[PDB]
């Protein structure tokens, strides 16, 4: 122990601290940002709503929002809210299955629109 201080001594002797002062810098979806289109497994198109470590499972989990009802989640995984979407549109897929949708893959885009208000008089 630190034998040579005295005066000011706190109460910190817990027997559990895997990481507190130093935390390993580990990232996978650093290039991907929230609010962008992504292709799950290069087949299932959608939008990146979430991306990071979850509670139900370990590892990076990106909550892509499929334009069509193909997913099996609504943003909330076992109660844990991550993003907003239909009942079965949002799907959590690993980072490895996260790629940018080809520019030639959007004949018509006009979905996702819940936030709509007009407080002020425009």
């Amino acid at each position: 122990g630190s034998s040579g201080s005295s005066g000011v001594e706190h109460e910190q002797q817990v027997t559990e601290s895997p990481s507190l002062a130093s935390v390993p810098t580990a990232d996978e979806l650093f290039d991907f940002h929230i609010g962008d289109r992504v292709l799950i497994g290069n087949v299932q198109p959608g939008i990146l709503r979430f991306k990071g470590e979850t509670s139900f499972a370990k590892g990076f989990w990106a909550g892509v929002e499929l334009d069509k009802p193909e997913g099996n989640n609504n943003g909330t995984y076992d109660g844990i809210a991550y993003f907003e979407c239909k009942e079965k549109h949002g799907i959590f897929a690993p980072p490895q299955k996260i790629s940018h949708i080809p520019e030639n893959f959007d004949d018509y885009v006009d979905i996702n629109e819940d936030e709509d208000s007009g407080p002020s008089s425009g």
